[PDB]
């Protein structure tokens, strides 16, 4: 038995709901959807979106109203979740979903934007450094983790389309891209670089200017696992024809142990 993880930032579930995501979903028909940015009250929400027939469904909203906010649809029910770090303030912003199941942890997480500001930014790095202090202890304990979700950050200059002229900018400055490289080093892969060393590959697009068309886009989804488990990913891709969203979805499929 394989099992199949994708995770998809929707751009507002309610969005995406209009724009054909059951539909989707029905046919793409994953173990374990990761989401973000449902930009949704739970509550609000109609029972066929909240409700999925086969899949739980958890909902870990921000404390603001319309902002951020995750999601996972499991068929599988995860022995429990964690909604956050430990750390107040990376913990009511809707980020954060940690989801314990067998083989795995699946950390679900809207990695912060930080282009609106240089306090945005630095919320993003010590985001970032909340949640590797999280994810190495999770594994220094003996546990195999998944990772995946909307990093915000390009990863190298392969992963976007316009490396130069966003040297500068957030989603592509050294000091995020050096984060990476240092998530990296303390033995996470980035699994779509497992089997695609291809440029062009991409998961976000402007909206604005025939982006996706123009296939200007960055990589910023990505599931990364550590390495003692990476031995069980079987397939990392883009889902890059799949519309509905200024992102695409990603995928993940492993081997569950017997
Ligand atoms: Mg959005």
């Amino acid at each position: 038995a394989v099992l199949k993880i994708i995770s998809w930032n929707v751009n507002g579930l309610r969005a995406v709901h209009r724009k054909g995501f059951l539909k989707w979903f029905m046919e793409e028909k994953p173990d374990i959807l990761c989401l973000q940015e449902i930009k949704a009250a739970p509550e609000q929400l109609p029972r066929k979106l909240r409700h999925v027939e086969g899949y739980r469904s958890f909902f870990t909203p921000a404390e603001r109203k319309g902002y951020s906010g995750v999601a996972m649809y499991t068929k599988v029910p995860p022995s429990s979740l964690r909604e956050g770090f430990g750390v107040e303030r990376f913990d009511t912003e809707g980020r954060i979903q940690i989801a314990d199941f067998d083989d795995f942890l699946l950390y679900n997480i809207y990695f912060p934007n930080g282009k609106m500001s240089e306090e945005r930014l630095k919320y993003k790095l010590e985001f970032y450094d909340a949640f590797l202090e999280d994810v190495n202890r999770e594994r220094d304990s003996g546990r195999n983790v998944i990772i995946c979700g909307d990093f915000n950050t390009a990863h190298r200059e392969i992963d976007l389309a316009r490396p130069k002229e966003n040297s500068n900018v957030s989603g592509f400055l050294p000091v995020e891209r050096a984060w990476i490289d240092k998530f990296i080093e303390n033995g996470y892969v980035d699994t779509f670089r497992m089997f695609n060393s291809d440029p062009g590959q991409y998961t976000w697009w402007s909206y604005r200017t025939r982006a996706r068309e123009r296939n200007v886009g960055w990589r910023l989804d990505y599931f990364f696992v550590n390495e003692e488990f990476k031995g069980k990913v079987k397939r990392s891709w883009i889902l890059s024809d799949v519309m509905g969203s200024d992102h695409c979805p990603i995928g993940l499929e492993i081997e569950l142990l017997e």
